[PDB]
């Protein structure tokens, strides 16, 4: 049984193309009208802390929920260090690599509905995530071209990281990658 999925949405792309629209569209997760909204306690999703999504995390999703915010990549770390604070315990998700056509083939930088199905896949709800990624053609090759370390991830093994990185400093290997969105 899929845990309760909670998105914040900031309006900015147009959501004909933006993934957590489609998601929220065939019921895998509902739209909430703030960040204040969302379900405090819950995990939520965030790729500017170190912090990896580990499978015994499933617990908290179950009973708390799980939740999003979904903005454009470019407006990703400003948005994730200003508006939450406490009120969620914050997971990035480990190093995978992303199966959409825009980003195909690079490291960490996920569509939001790749980001719910990883989330979903390493806390143990392996048949949700597929189902999730089955609203996109691409969808489930994210899975096939992330397969050996998933299955390290859903373990709770991360030592996948720094091999696929290709860093000891992955932290800051993490900034440089976004930093690059952030700066164009
Ligand atoms: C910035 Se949003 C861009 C949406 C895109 N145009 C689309 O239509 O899907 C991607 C959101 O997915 C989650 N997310 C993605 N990658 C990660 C990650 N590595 N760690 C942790 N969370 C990650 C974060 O909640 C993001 O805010």
């Amino acid at each position: 049984m899929i845990p309760r999925v909670f998105i914040y949405r900031l309006p900015q792309d147009d959501p004909r193309k933006n993934t957590a629209i489609k998601l929220v569209r065939f019921g895998f997760a509902q739209l909430v009208d703030s960040i204040k909204a969302l379900p405090s306690g819950s995990i939520i999703l965030d790729p500017t802390v170190k912090t990896p999504l580990t499978p015994s995390d499933r617990v908290i999703a179950e009973s708390r929920g799980l939740s999003l915010i979904d903005c454009s990549w470019k407006r990703a770390v400003d948005v994730h260090t200003k508006f939450i604070r406490g009120k969620f315990i914050r997971r990035r998700l480990p190093l995978l690599i992303a199966a959409n056509p825009t980003h195909y083939g690079k490291p960490y930088i996920l569509s939001t509905i790749e980001a719910v199905a990883a989330a979903l896949y390493i806390m143990g709800f392996k048949d949700e995530a597929m189902e999730v990624l089955r609203l996109y053609k691409w969808g489930p090759n994210f899975i096939i071209i992330n397969q050996k370390y998933l299955e390290r991830y859903a373990a709770g093994d991360l030592s996948p990281e720094r091999e696929l990185l290709g860093v000891d400093d992955v932290d800051n290997g993490l900034e440089q990658l976004m930093r690059v969105l952030t700066n164009g």
